[PDB]
């Protein structure tokens, strides 16, 4: 009788408390079920930017490359140095060149009188 | 007996419905939870793959180095051949200097002749 | 009879569903945090990716230091071969040393002979 008709009430309270709580269930479930896939496409895109860097990277120059180079320069620099000291060296051959070839003028000429000379002095002799 | 049976009957599509629901969202819930979980260890992989890059770009060189490098290499470039003309420079200096070689000898060799030319003065005026 | 027994029945699928329920509850509530973290790791990430890409572009290609090590084997070949040439220099060096000695041989030699003659021609203005 009336127990029975209190069971259904109960019954029925349950089962419309239950209805509401399926409904807010399959809510969040949708809520969840779209942000995971947009972390999906999320993640996958990363992964291929970050294939895209290992990449990128393949191709830039080692350090150590440029440490070598950088020491074969200053080398080089330095064997500047070494062969800056003989240009000064030239302007230096070419001064004293010059004046030699001034003193070698100046002997030829004392040579040339002297000749003259000579020829005067072999004359003024068979002269006698 | 005959509104009870309605009521009962109305429980027992309501609890088939339900249950069918459910049914619905465990499955669902499952490949949530699948994907979630794959979406997790991607996303630490990529982690991981990211870090990696990150180590690997700190052995590149920093391009301001390789830009000094071109500029240091240049400027030795520039005080190189600046010293192209230095060696134009000698080749006047090795044919001017022969020249002179050529004289001093010719030089030398009109003195001898002169020497001997004395000697014979000389001796012509002691005799006389 | 008939009545007691069908609600006997509902009462149970009704605790039945009610541990479901509470069960789902659960599964829903870590799925959603494991994916609100998930979210934010893969934000972090693209945020990290972001600092190295932006890391790459402050470096150098590998052909540019490949030509600086061009330029420089260069700068060794063309050197070398000038280092071999300026030892031409000492040459002239020596050279004009031995001349510069030579030429006092004959200024000198010239000195005593204009003497000579000197002598030469007074003693010819004395016959
Ligand atoms: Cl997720
Ligand atoms: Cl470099
Ligand atoms: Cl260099
Ligand atoms: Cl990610
Ligand atoms: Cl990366």
């Amino acid at each position: 009788m009336k127990q029975i008709e209190d069971k259904i009430e109960e019954i029925l309270s349950k089962i419309y408390h239950i209805e509401n709580e399926i409904a807010r269930i399959k809510k969040l479930i949708q809520n969840v079920d779209v942000r995971s896939t947009e972390n999906a496409a999320r993640s996958r895109a990363n992964e291929q930017k970050i294939a895209e860097n290992k990449k990128a990277i393949e191709n830039k120059a080692d350090k150590a490359d440029v440490e070598k180079n950088r020491a074969d320069i200053a080398a080089n620099s330095r064997a500047i140095a070494t062969f800056r000291s003989s240009s000064q060296n030239i302007a230096a051959l070419t001064t004293k060149m010059k004046q030699i070839e001034d003193k070698i003028e100046e002997i030829l000429s004392k040579i040339y009188h002297i000749e003259n000379e000579i020829a005067r002095i072999k004359k003024l002799i068979k002269l006698h």
